[PDB]
Protein backbone atom coordinates (compact mmCIF):
# COMPACT_ATOMS: atom_id res chain seq x y z
CA UNK A 1 0.00 0.00 0.00
CA UNK A 2 2.33 2.68 1.38
CA UNK A 3 5.13 5.09 -0.54
CA UNK A 4 8.71 3.29 0.13
CA UNK A 5 10.31 6.17 -1.67
CA UNK A 6 9.41 9.87 -2.31
CA UNK A 7 12.49 11.36 -4.53
CA UNK A 8 12.46 14.82 -5.15
CA UNK A 9 14.39 16.99 -7.92
CA UNK A 10 17.05 19.00 -6.15
CA UNK A 11 15.82 22.09 -8.47
CA UNK A 12 12.57 21.58 -6.58
CA UNK A 13 13.85 21.07 -3.43
CA UNK A 14 13.30 24.04 -2.00
CA UNK A 15 9.97 24.64 -2.71
CA UNK A 16 9.05 21.24 -1.80
CA UNK A 17 9.77 21.60 1.76
CA UNK A 18 8.19 24.99 2.02
CA UNK A 19 5.59 23.39 1.14
CA UNK A 20 5.77 20.74 3.31
CA UNK A 21 6.27 23.18 6.24
CA UNK A 22 3.55 25.52 5.73
CA UNK A 23 0.32 25.27 7.60
CA UNK A 24 2.29 24.36 10.71
CA UNK A 25 3.66 20.87 8.60
CA UNK A 26 0.78 20.11 7.82
CA UNK A 27 2.24 17.77 4.91
CA UNK A 28 5.33 17.42 6.44
CA UNK A 29 3.67 15.45 10.04
CA UNK A 30 1.09 13.62 7.03
CA UNK A 31 4.91 12.38 5.19
CA UNK A 32 6.26 11.16 8.19
CA UNK A 33 3.59 9.74 9.98
CA UNK A 34 2.93 7.56 6.81
CA UNK A 35 6.79 6.00 8.09
CA UNK A 36 4.90 4.96 11.09
CA UNK A 37 4.38 1.27 10.89
CA UNK A 38 8.02 0.33 8.49
CA UNK A 39 9.47 -2.68 9.85
CA UNK A 40 6.56 -2.83 12.50
CA UNK A 41 5.41 -6.01 11.52
CA UNK A 42 8.95 -7.69 12.89
CA UNK A 43 9.23 -9.77 15.92
CA UNK A 44 12.44 -9.37 18.75
CA UNK A 45 11.81 -12.56 20.48
CA UNK A 46 15.19 -13.58 20.87
CA UNK A 47 16.28 -10.21 22.86
CA UNK A 48 13.30 -11.11 25.05
CA UNK A 49 14.31 -14.66 26.15
CA UNK A 50 14.84 -14.45 29.91
CA UNK A 51 18.54 -14.88 29.83
CA UNK A 52 19.01 -11.30 27.65
CA UNK A 53 17.46 -8.30 29.52
CA UNK A 54 20.46 -8.16 31.20
CA UNK A 55 21.90 -7.62 28.09
CA UNK A 56 19.77 -4.56 27.48
CA UNK A 57 20.03 -1.28 28.79
CA UNK A 58 16.23 -0.78 27.94
CA UNK A 59 13.90 -3.81 28.03
CA UNK A 60 11.43 -1.84 25.45
CA UNK A 61 14.59 -1.40 22.92
CA UNK A 62 15.25 -4.41 21.05
CA UNK A 63 17.16 -5.44 18.24
CA UNK A 64 14.69 -7.64 15.48
CA UNK A 65 15.05 -10.99 15.33
CA UNK A 66 16.13 -10.91 11.57
CA UNK A 67 18.79 -8.01 11.90
CA UNK A 68 20.35 -9.04 15.00
CA UNK A 69 24.13 -9.30 15.44
CA UNK A 70 25.47 -12.35 16.81
CA UNK A 71 28.58 -13.18 19.40
CA UNK A 72 29.96 -16.38 17.94
CA UNK A 73 30.03 -19.24 21.03
CA UNK A 74 26.82 -20.55 22.96
CA UNK A 75 25.33 -16.87 24.04
CA UNK A 76 25.25 -15.41 20.98
CA UNK A 77 23.17 -12.22 22.30
CA UNK A 78 24.12 -8.38 21.82
CA UNK A 79 21.68 -5.50 21.00
CA UNK A 80 23.01 -4.49 17.47
CA UNK A 81 21.18 -4.66 14.33
CA UNK A 82 22.91 -4.97 11.16
CA UNK A 83 21.89 -2.48 8.45
CA UNK A 84 22.60 -3.29 4.56
CA UNK A 85 24.10 -0.67 2.81
CA UNK A 86 23.33 0.11 -1.67
CA UNK A 87 25.92 -2.39 -3.00
CA UNK A 88 26.76 -4.82 -0.39
CA UNK A 89 25.25 -6.24 3.48
CA UNK A 90 26.58 -4.96 6.26
CA UNK A 91 27.52 -1.26 5.84
CA UNK A 92 26.69 -0.16 8.93
CA UNK A 93 25.53 -1.94 12.76
CA UNK A 94 23.64 -0.07 14.96
CA UNK A 95 23.52 -0.81 18.65
CA UNK A 96 22.94 0.51 22.16
CA UNK A 97 25.54 2.41 24.28
CA UNK A 98 27.44 -0.43 25.78
CA UNK A 99 26.68 -1.31 29.88
CA UNK A 100 29.32 -2.11 32.23
CA UNK A 101 28.50 -5.61 31.63
CA UNK A 102 28.38 -5.67 28.51
CA UNK A 103 31.36 -3.86 27.01
CA UNK A 104 33.23 -6.85 26.59
CA UNK A 105 30.58 -8.22 24.70
CA UNK A 106 30.43 -5.33 22.58
CA UNK A 107 34.20 -5.02 21.76
CA UNK A 108 34.06 -8.61 20.69
CA UNK A 109 31.59 -7.57 18.55
CA UNK A 110 33.94 -5.24 17.24
CA UNK A 111 36.43 -7.61 16.36
CA UNK A 112 34.55 -10.83 15.22
CA UNK A 113 32.62 -7.81 12.21
CA UNK A 114 35.76 -6.36 11.01
CA UNK A 115 34.87 -3.16 12.45
CA UNK A 116 37.51 -0.26 12.18
CA UNK A 117 35.07 3.09 12.84
CA UNK A 118 32.79 3.57 15.61
CA UNK A 119 30.89 6.70 15.51
CA UNK A 120 29.07 7.56 19.37
CA UNK A 121 26.28 10.36 19.51
CA UNK A 122 25.69 10.31 23.19
CA UNK A 123 27.85 11.47 26.07
CA UNK A 124 28.09 9.35 29.00
CA UNK A 125 25.37 11.45 31.19
CA UNK A 126 23.18 13.64 30.13
CA UNK A 127 20.64 15.48 32.36
CA UNK A 128 21.74 13.54 35.23
CA UNK A 129 20.76 10.36 34.07
CA UNK A 130 23.71 7.54 33.08
CA UNK A 131 23.09 6.56 29.25
CA UNK A 132 26.47 4.87 28.07
CA UNK A 133 29.11 3.44 29.94
CA UNK A 134 32.91 4.56 29.23
CA UNK A 135 33.69 1.35 27.88
CA UNK A 136 37.09 2.43 26.24
CA UNK A 137 40.57 3.15 28.49
CA UNK A 138 40.82 6.18 29.99
CA UNK A 139 44.20 6.41 29.50
CA UNK A 140 47.51 4.80 27.14
CA UNK A 141 47.72 1.95 29.72
CA UNK A 142 46.39 -1.85 27.76
CA UNK A 143 44.21 -3.63 29.38
CA UNK A 144 42.18 -6.98 28.39
CA UNK A 145 38.11 -7.03 27.91
CA UNK A 146 37.28 -10.33 27.54
CA UNK A 147 39.24 -12.31 25.21
CA UNK A 148 40.75 -8.89 23.67
CA UNK A 149 43.21 -6.57 24.67
CA UNK A 150 42.74 -2.67 24.20
CA UNK A 151 45.08 -0.03 24.24
CA UNK A 152 44.30 3.71 23.91
CA UNK A 153 46.69 5.49 21.02
CA UNK A 154 45.40 9.21 20.88
CA UNK A 155 42.51 10.89 21.99
CA UNK A 156 42.09 14.33 20.41
CA UNK A 157 39.30 16.52 21.30
CA UNK A 158 37.92 18.80 19.37
CA UNK A 159 35.03 21.84 19.43
CA UNK A 160 32.34 19.23 18.60
CA UNK A 161 33.39 15.61 18.68
CA UNK A 162 36.62 13.88 19.82
CA UNK A 163 38.49 11.24 18.54
CA UNK A 164 40.52 8.61 19.41
CA UNK A 165 42.78 6.08 17.94
CA UNK A 166 42.47 2.70 19.72
CA UNK A 167 45.02 -0.57 18.75
CA UNK A 168 43.09 -4.04 19.13
CA UNK A 169 43.73 -7.71 19.25
CA UNK A 170 41.31 -10.85 19.52
CA UNK A 171 41.97 -14.46 18.37
CA UNK A 172 43.26 -13.87 14.60
CA UNK A 173 40.88 -14.39 11.80
CA UNK A 174 41.01 -11.97 8.70
CA UNK A 175 43.72 -9.68 11.23
CA UNK A 176 45.73 -10.48 13.58
CA UNK A 177 45.68 -6.59 14.95
CA UNK A 178 43.99 -3.68 14.25
CA UNK A 179 44.07 0.13 14.49
CA UNK A 180 40.16 1.32 15.55
CA UNK A 181 39.22 4.95 14.82
CA UNK A 182 36.24 6.15 17.22
CA UNK A 183 34.31 9.66 16.25
CA UNK A 184 32.63 10.54 19.80
CA UNK A 185 29.92 13.98 19.01
CA UNK A 186 29.71 15.25 22.12
CA UNK A 187 26.97 17.95 21.63
CA UNK A 188 23.79 16.60 20.77
CA UNK A 189 21.41 18.61 22.76
CA UNK A 190 19.61 16.76 25.55
CA UNK A 191 16.56 16.94 23.82
CA UNK A 192 16.14 18.34 20.20
CA UNK A 193 18.51 18.25 17.38
CA UNK A 194 22.03 19.66 17.30
CA UNK A 195 21.29 23.41 16.60
CA UNK A 196 22.81 23.80 13.30
CA UNK A 197 22.69 21.99 10.37
CA UNK A 198 26.53 23.34 9.69
CA UNK A 199 27.73 20.87 12.77
CA UNK A 200 26.04 17.11 11.96
CA UNK A 201 27.14 17.84 7.79
CA UNK A 202 30.18 18.65 9.06
CA UNK A 203 30.87 15.19 11.35
CA UNK A 204 28.97 12.90 9.19
CA UNK A 205 31.12 14.26 6.10
CA UNK A 206 34.35 13.86 8.58
CA UNK A 207 33.65 10.21 9.36
CA UNK A 208 32.84 9.35 5.80
CA UNK A 209 35.94 10.45 4.81
CA UNK A 210 38.10 8.43 7.65
CA UNK A 211 36.00 5.22 5.86
CA UNK A 212 36.56 6.05 2.72
CA UNK A 213 40.68 6.36 2.90
CA UNK A 214 40.83 3.36 4.91
CA UNK A 215 41.85 0.12 2.87
CA UNK A 216 39.06 -2.05 3.92
CA UNK A 217 36.46 -0.53 6.83
CA UNK A 218 34.57 -3.08 7.33
CA UNK A 219 31.01 -2.20 8.96
CA UNK A 220 30.98 1.04 10.60
CA UNK A 221 29.31 0.94 14.40
CA UNK A 222 26.96 3.37 15.36
CA UNK A 223 25.76 3.88 18.90
CA UNK A 224 23.64 6.54 21.19
CA UNK A 225 22.20 5.54 24.56
CA UNK A 226 19.51 2.85 22.72
CA UNK A 227 20.80 2.86 18.87
CA UNK A 228 17.71 4.98 18.15
CA UNK A 229 16.57 8.10 16.64
CA UNK A 230 19.96 10.01 16.99
CA UNK A 231 22.04 7.19 15.45
CA UNK A 232 19.64 6.48 12.43
CA UNK A 233 19.50 10.73 11.98
CA UNK A 234 23.34 9.84 11.19
CA UNK A 235 23.08 7.01 9.30
CA UNK A 236 19.84 8.59 7.10
CA UNK A 237 22.37 12.06 7.09
CA UNK A 238 25.26 9.82 5.62
CA UNK A 239 23.35 8.45 2.67
CA UNK A 240 21.86 12.00 2.18
CA UNK A 241 24.68 13.67 1.44
CA UNK A 242 26.34 10.66 -0.80
CA UNK A 243 23.14 11.01 -2.67
CA UNK A 244 23.43 14.92 -3.20
CA UNK A 245 27.13 13.85 -4.67
CA UNK A 246 25.53 11.77 -7.32
CA UNK A 247 22.49 11.61 -7.99
CA UNK A 248 20.14 14.93 -9.37
CA UNK A 249 16.98 13.65 -6.49
CA UNK A 250 17.42 13.26 -3.12
CA UNK A 251 15.12 10.50 -1.18
CA UNK A 252 15.01 11.41 2.69
CA UNK A 253 11.65 10.07 3.05
CA UNK A 254 13.40 6.62 1.29
CA UNK A 255 16.52 7.06 3.14
CA UNK A 256 14.46 6.85 6.58
CA UNK A 257 12.26 3.99 5.29
CA UNK A 258 14.91 1.45 4.45
CA UNK A 259 16.50 2.04 7.74
CA UNK A 260 13.36 1.77 9.62
CA UNK A 261 13.12 -2.01 7.85
CA UNK A 262 16.48 -2.95 9.64
CA UNK A 263 16.06 -1.45 13.62
CA UNK A 264 13.21 0.53 15.49
CA UNK A 265 13.14 3.92 15.62
CA UNK A 266 15.60 4.84 12.98
CA UNK A 267 14.79 8.31 12.85
CA UNK A 268 12.58 8.39 15.75
CA UNK A 269 11.01 12.14 15.96
CA UNK A 270 8.88 14.75 13.38
CA UNK A 271 11.71 17.09 14.37
CA UNK A 272 14.92 14.96 13.17
CA UNK A 273 13.03 14.20 10.41
CA UNK A 274 12.56 18.09 9.66
CA UNK A 275 16.49 18.42 10.26
CA UNK A 276 17.58 16.31 7.78
CA UNK A 277 14.78 18.57 4.98
CA UNK A 278 17.38 21.42 6.70
CA UNK A 279 20.52 20.06 6.65
CA UNK A 280 20.00 19.19 2.28
CA UNK A 281 18.07 22.63 2.10
CA UNK A 282 20.99 24.21 3.38
CA UNK A 283 23.48 21.86 1.14
CA UNK A 284 21.18 22.78 -1.88
CA UNK A 285 20.89 26.33 -1.21
CA UNK A 286 25.03 27.00 -1.21
CA UNK A 287 25.87 24.88 -4.11
CA UNK A 288 22.91 27.26 -6.27
CA UNK A 289 25.25 29.82 -6.10
CA UNK A 290 28.70 28.55 -6.35
CL1 LIG B 1 22.95 -6.39 6.22
CL1 LIG C 1 27.42 -0.50 0.24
Amino acid sequence: NRKTSCPIKINQFEGHFMKLQADSNYLLSKEYEELKDVGRNQSCDIALLPENRGKNRYNNILPYDATRVKLSGGSDYINASYIPGNNFRREYIVTQGPLPGTKDDFWKMVWEQNVHNIVMVTQCVEKGRVKCDHYWPADQDSLYYGDLILQMLSESVLPEWTIREFKICGEEQLDAHRLIRHFHYTVWPDHGVPETTQSLIQFVRTVRDYINRSPGAGPTVVHCSAGVGRTGTFIALDRILQQLDSKDSVDIYGAVHDLRLHRVHMVQTECQYVYLHQCVRDVLRARKLR
